[PDB]
DNA sequence: GATAGCGCTATC
DNA sequence: TGATAGCGCTATC
């Protein structure tokens, strides 16, 4: 994450729900606002979160009487994804755990916040012919929201990640809001060498096996993109090598192979999986935030969660334009 | 709860 | 295309 010297959050109060780890708590806090109540259901998260920042999210925001959330200017959410992303069965609307945005639009309703901070996969745009962003669209825009959705790549935000997703920001239709903007692309100076740990401190992690195959060389110059080294086994998810001279590809959060959720990379000569601090560094997150104990439930976690930096310059960019009211 | 082989969709 | 990559699925212990 990055420093934030002109805060433009200051004296605003924000609602971090499906918390996770908290990416928008660090994020819009580091912008000088204040989060004033949390939701997040799965005890391991619940554990994180309260270990970091003090307090226990409550449970099921489905049986959370939405009266009883907290006053704020800013709802933040990056509600569940398994339900579109491209890697799943893309049952949308249809899936158990595909409805959770109509939880956000009634809490919007009740609560009626200035701005409306939602984040999801990529494929969420695309999904079931574009239908199901529409009625996001419609649904916001009928609580007399505006709608600004955009698909950022945090690989152009200064993290070394190939994560696409959604970003959607609605403000409140009296705050006659019309200049607001996705941030600006900028180059990228920072690749997976650079955030990997000692090798002492990841010998664990090193993969050997038999079925390892390399079908290319590594390179020796840094590059913004994921470059492909070999693969093991079938070479399916978490089956594959990556150059750490490129960029790390999606973490996931229910991944699997060998690589499980991070995926496996060349070092030093070694082929292994990443630790779950640089899980945390490829996420943008702080060498100060505590990993949950699990490392299984850590990779989880850092696995659906947001990348700080890019949540860092949208939310400054939501407070440039909320500051904005000239006589 | 942790581990890991998979198998199919989206993109150009 | 044909090659690549995905906040996933889920069987087993
Ligand atoms: N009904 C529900 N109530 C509360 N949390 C829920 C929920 N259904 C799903 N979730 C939670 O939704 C989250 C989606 S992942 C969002 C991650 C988050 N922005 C971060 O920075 O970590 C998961 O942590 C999941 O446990």
């Amino acid at each position: 994450m990055i420093e934030i010297k002109d805060k433009q959050l200051t004296g605003l109060r924000f609602i971090d729900l499906f918390a996770g780890l908290g990416g928008f708590r660090l994020a819009l806090e580091s912008c000088g606002a204040e989060c004033v109540y949390s939701n997040e259901w799965d005890k391991y998260a619940q554990e994180v979160y309260e270990m970091n920042f003090g307090e226990k999210p409550e449970g099921d925001i489905t049986q959370v009487n939405e009266k009883t959330i907290p006053d704020h200017d800013i709802l933040c959410a990056g509600f569940p994804c398994q339900a579109f992303s491209i890697s799943g069965k893309q049952k949308g609307f249809e899936d158990s755990r595909g409805t959770l945005f109509f939880d956000i639009a009634r809490i919007v309703r009740e609560k009626k916040p200035k701005v409306v901070f939602m984040e999801n996969v990529k494929n969420f745009a695309s999904h079931d012919n574009g239908n199901t962003l529409e009625v996001v669209k419609n649904t916001m825009n009928e609580l007399d929201y505006s709608f600004h959705a955009k698909v950022l790549n945090a690989l152009d935000y200064g993290i070394p990640q190939k994560r696409e997703r959604i970003y959607m920001i609605c403000f409140r239709n009296d705050l006659n809001i019309q200049n607001f903007q996705f941030p600006k692309p900028f180059e990228l100076n920072t690749f997976v060498k650079d955030l990997l740990l000692p090798d002492s401190e990841v010998e664990h992690l090193v993969i050997d096996r038999k079925d390892l195959v390399m079908t290319n060389q590594e390179i020796e110059q840094t590059t913004p993109k994921t470059v492909r080294l070999g693969i093991v086994g079938k070479g399916g998810q978490g089956e594959r090598i990556y150059s750490t001279r490129g960029i790390a590809i999606t973490l996931s959060a229910y991944g699997g192979g060998i690589f499980a959720k991070t995926g496996g990379y060349l070092v030093n000569g070694k082929t292994r999986k990443l630790h779950p601090r640089e899980c945390a560094r490829v996420m943008g997150y702080p060498d100060s935030y505590k990993v949950h104990p699990s490392t299984s439930q850590a990779y989880k976690q850092f696995g659906n969660s947001v990348v700080i930096n890019v949540l860092q310059y949208i939310a400054y960019n939501i407070g440039s334009s909320l500051n904005f009211k000239p006589y």
